[PDB]
């Protein structure tokens, strides 16, 4: 069917992209970067993340495929030397799709209760713009804790191996429809108390962050960091939307984890 | 219907038990500690754990209710002063049942491949009997890591607020059918490498521990610690069985968590 | 001798300051905020920190005294109700001085090797201005590690109970002339490796941070955060300078720690 | 002068020992395992630890030298292929001694206040024999905290890279005369509170552990684990004694750390 290819932009990835397009020219494959059904990303996890966000409004109609040109990427599970077999297998089709959960972030402002939403494949974080970060943490309309620290991180399953991981979070299998909240350097003395442990939330649970004094927050969705002013609320929930991968061979998540962290 | 009552054994819990039995004598409630349908536990979480294990072969036919006589217990969500309202509400019935996942541990030995299974409500841990603890960690028949340390802990959801928590694990809502593995003081240098992060596993994933040199392990299921010799394998999976609680009012898990750890 | 008094600025602290000045008017005590020998800080730890930095060029000739108007401060070990006894004891003199180590940060730039130094009582941190933070860590001219993460924190002894503490650092007694380095969310996979553990350095050891790609860093000394461009090197060492406290009664550091973190 | 050689016991270490003895036979070097001045350890860190404890009553008259036959040991900073140069350099003498602090553990019992002391080069730990571990932590006769968990670890400087490290402790340079206390899986809820952070103590500070209910503790000094009954107190302090190493070339501690943990 229709397809397109994003590239990291170096000479290695651009050449691999050009050879794959020439390979695809020998089948019933039309290049179309407007409404593709197959998106191929050539580079690292960052390149894959940009591919996902470029097409986040057609997630139900796209299958993603990652090729890593350097060190093994987590979302990129094909090596450059296998690109010929990939073109051939992909042209035939009969591939099986695998779906990973996603995270929805909603930012409500004051003056009109204006509201922006974002979809994350790795995580969504909040920090303070300059001053101290203080926020009230509400779970399903229940006041859970007042958080003082450097920020918070809300991670998808497949994002738990990213940044969640460096903050002490747990790695969880992507078949679990959930989101995980981790703290960044929480203050804990006799006056200030937080839970400490990471928190894993099921679908339909809503985590809401509410400003205590300062209302300016730097919010990061995957790789893009946006400043927001006069914030009234930040809402987190497991998204109804899902990212679909094309799979041509078993590469189990824990094998993926073993290779990226233990030995390869 | 039929019911029974376990007690911590002090004068406070025994008296509360005797008054509740006298209260139950004024309804259509028969005391039967052989085949009850309602098990009431009076004491702390340990007392509740013993109640669960005493009746672990009739989990499908029993609803559990916890009363805490001292500090708030996690499984005991009724205060002593509410025992009259409990007797009355429980006598009427029309209560809603809530189910939490459980963990199954299987220990296979050498010589006959003899095999013992255990059901845990908090967690199941492994340690070495004396010598250094070394074990190969296999996930769904894939060799994941060689673990060197003091031991490992496999936790249920409702167990993540217990001991999992002190080992750095994440707290996860009991609606998530999963198990979480945490490390006890893993060795990590240039020669010895483990994942570090806790691991959360979905239903039907099988974590298997295999002895490397020493084959004697002290295994703990909730509160009981048993020594096993000539161990060939330890298998962990989310159990098919579930513990059922009787609920007469909303006490949300995160409110339970807030009260036990933040403030009350 | 000569003295001055800083205040948090609220009505409580300003009134306490005015009453202490009137109390000091009945002794041989001259108010002089240019060249004092006694600096009294009225407020919290932040107020004390500002008092220290305001007079950091006369540390050898000043003794500091902290009064906390709200929650117990760590550097402020006098309650408001004891201000009369403080004025009286302080007027007599015969007090014993206690000295805490300090940290020296040196920032060398390109183009002229221009160089700025700062003195910290809590800690000095480095972060990236926007982009990813990557730095080579050199200890006494030995390349120790390439650090990838959110930043680093270099703490004094008395600063280890502050921010060092929230990053997993150890609390160390101020009699130990040392500095402690902690990581902020280090990346650790198969390609990127850091030590993980905090590092404690003796006097005369020099920790040097060197930019790898990006050369813009947001550097924070205690409470003030300054952006630096075209940075070539950041050097850390235990300072030759020391902060001196006036002590009128034993308040041991571990008792101070117990009261601020365990119970009071 | 006089010397002796301990060996791991495998064919590699025994042969290396025999060749070094034959090499030493060509100088003014007498073999004497009763009162040596040079102790050479051939094996790993465990072999070195046993060498240290075998001669712990003559620490002031002995210099230690480590050769590692397998993976790089931390106390063994010579490779097997350098044994000839070692024999030659060691025979000449004119070597410089380097001294590391040590830890003293004192166990007082009931009935006669009987008292045993131990010297540790790595660490000394306490655990419970079977039941739950509960202990009151007293610092210089000040009640600091009631600890509930799996145990505690008191580490020397050179021991902080060992086991202290796996418990979250800081790595500190051996020139710092100090000891570091780390927790094993402390319980922390609304009723039970510990400090959490590791604690670093200077010389002359005395940490004392006092039983709360159970008085039986399994105490481990380096590699030997001894059970003690009717314990009244466990006292920790930096020892007056020191271990002396023979050094023939600069191998800085942080280079040693880099090679054992970062890359080699
Ligand atoms: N303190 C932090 N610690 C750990 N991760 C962090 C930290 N801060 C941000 N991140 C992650 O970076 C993503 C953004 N990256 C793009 C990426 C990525 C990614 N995704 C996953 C995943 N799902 N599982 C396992 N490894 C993953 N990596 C790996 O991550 C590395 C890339 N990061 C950087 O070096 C810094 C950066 O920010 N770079 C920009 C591009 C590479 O090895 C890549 O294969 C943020 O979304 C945040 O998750
Ligand atoms: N290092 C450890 N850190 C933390 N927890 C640990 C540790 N070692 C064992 N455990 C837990 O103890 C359970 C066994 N306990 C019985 C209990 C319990 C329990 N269960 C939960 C839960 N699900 N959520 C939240 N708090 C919980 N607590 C609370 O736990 C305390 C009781 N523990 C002890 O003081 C020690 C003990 O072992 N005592 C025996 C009886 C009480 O406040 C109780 O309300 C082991 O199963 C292991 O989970
Ligand atoms: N993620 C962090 N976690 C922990 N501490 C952090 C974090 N980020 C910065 N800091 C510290 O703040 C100091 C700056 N503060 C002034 C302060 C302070 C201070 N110093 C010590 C000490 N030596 N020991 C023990 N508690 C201490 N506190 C206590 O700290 C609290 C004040 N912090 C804030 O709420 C935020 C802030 O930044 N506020 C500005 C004023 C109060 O309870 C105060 O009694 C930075 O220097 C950094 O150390
Ligand atoms: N959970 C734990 N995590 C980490 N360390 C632990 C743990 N439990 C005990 N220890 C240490 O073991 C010493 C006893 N060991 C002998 C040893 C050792 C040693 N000392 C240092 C040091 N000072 N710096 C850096 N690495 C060190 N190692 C390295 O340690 C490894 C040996 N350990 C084991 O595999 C297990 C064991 O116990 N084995 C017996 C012999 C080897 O790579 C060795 O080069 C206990 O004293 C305790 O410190």
């Amino acid at each position: 069917m229709k397809y397109m290819i994003t590239s990291k932009g170096d000479e290695k990835s651009d050449l691999l992209r050009l050879n794959m397009i020439a390979g695809f020219g020998e089948y019933d494959m039309e290049y179309d970067d407007v409404e593709p059904e197959i998106v191929i990303s050539i580079g690292g996890d960052g390149t894959f993340l940009s591919a996902f966000h470029q097409y986040e409004e057609r997630l139900d109609e796209i299958a993603f495929i990652g090729i890593h040109t350097g060190h093994l990427g987590f979302y990129a599970d094909w090596r450059p030397a296998e690109a010929d077999k990939l073109v051939k297998l992909l042209a035939k089709g009969e591939y099986q799709k695998v779906s990973y959960p996603l995270l929805k972030t909603t930012v409500k402002y004051g003056i009109g209760k204006k509201e922006a939403t974002y979809l994350a494949l790795n995580e969504s974080t909040v920090k303070s713009s300059g001053g101290p970060f203080v926020v009230d943490v509400v779970i399903n309309d229940i006041h859970f804790e007042r958080f003082r620290g450097d920020g918070l991180c809300m991670s998808t399953p497949s994002g738990t191996t990213a940044y969640n991981k460096s903050l002490g979070g747990a790695l969880m299998h992507p078949s679990i429809e959930a989101m995980q909240l981790t703290e960044m350097a929480s203050i804990n003395n006799r006056v200030y108390r937080t839970i400490g442990s990471p928190l894993v939330f099921p679908k339909h649970h809503v985590v809401s962050l509410q400003p205590v004094n300062d209302k300016d927050f730097q919010i990061s969705v995957d790789h893009l960091s946006i400043l927001h002013r006069d914030v009234q609320e930040i809402r987190y929930e497991v998204s109804a939307k899902k990212i679909h991968f094309a799979r041509f061979r078993s590469f189990p998540f824990w094998r993926r984890v073993h290779d990226s962290f233990i030995e390869d």
